[PDB]
């Protein structure tokens, strides 16, 4: 099982995730660092990790108040899933 650290540019500055892969199964995604806007961006991240793990897919909807945080997570995970 592969273990990649990915970083993409969020709304409040870069975010850093740990993505865990097993074949093409996304096993997990931990947040190592985010400094997004409390009660908005941090929430969008938790939500997007949930969507992606449940959906086993990065073709999922943004959290609508927070497209920039949402796309950061989508983009970070797209990077890890091309390996």
């Amino acid at each position: 099982m592969l273990s990649y650290e990915v970083t993409a540019e969020g709304y409040g500055g870069p975010i850093r995730l740990m993505v865990y892969v097993e074949g093409e199964e996304i096993v997990d995604i931990e947040v190592l660092e985010e400094n997004e806007t409390p009660n908005l961006g941090d929430v969008a991240i938790e939500e997007m990790i949930t969507k992606i793990l449940e959906g086993q897919s990065t073709d999922v909807d943004v959290h609508s108040g927070a497209t920039v945080s949402s796309n950061a997570v989508i983009e970070a995970v797209k990077q890890a899933m091309a390996e």
